[PDB]
């Protein structure tokens, strides 16, 4: 009589570069979504090892980049002026599904998404 654990990291990404309403002089509008979602009370909501995802998006001259570990699924899609780098680093114990995934913003119409499993019952 054993548990199981299965818990999968999902980020979407997507950009939009395009004006649309005739600027006066100078007005390059774009678009950008970022969502991270993963399990946690159907996969053990608890640690073992390590277990600690950490997304990263835009630059780095953010205040601070986002964490998972104990709060909900994360989605933010608006429009703006930027355009920078992001990558997700996943944990669940050691030689599980620890992963990192590397990716850009700044392509008109971007639809870069990945998904990783990860699964421990035993060891």
């Amino acid at each position: 009589m054993v548990a199981t654990v299965k818990r999968t990291i999902r980020i979407k990404t997507q950009q939009h570069i395009l004006p649309e309403v005739p600027p006066v002089e100078n007005f390059p509008v774009r678009q950008w979504s970022i969502e991270i979602v993963l399990l946690d009370d159907e996969g053990k909501e608890i640690p073992a090892t390590i277990f600690d995802k950490v997304i990263y998006h835009l630059h780095p001259t953010f205040a601070n980049p986002n964490r998972t570990f104990t709060d909900p699924p994360f989605r933010i899609e608006e429009q703006g002026w930027g355009g920078f780098p992001l990558d997700i680093s996943v944990f669940l114990l050691e030689k599980a599904g620890e992963r990192k995934i590397p990716h850009d913003l700044n392509f008109l119409q971007e639809s870069y998404e990945v998904e990783h499993v990860i699964q421990i019952p035993l060891n």
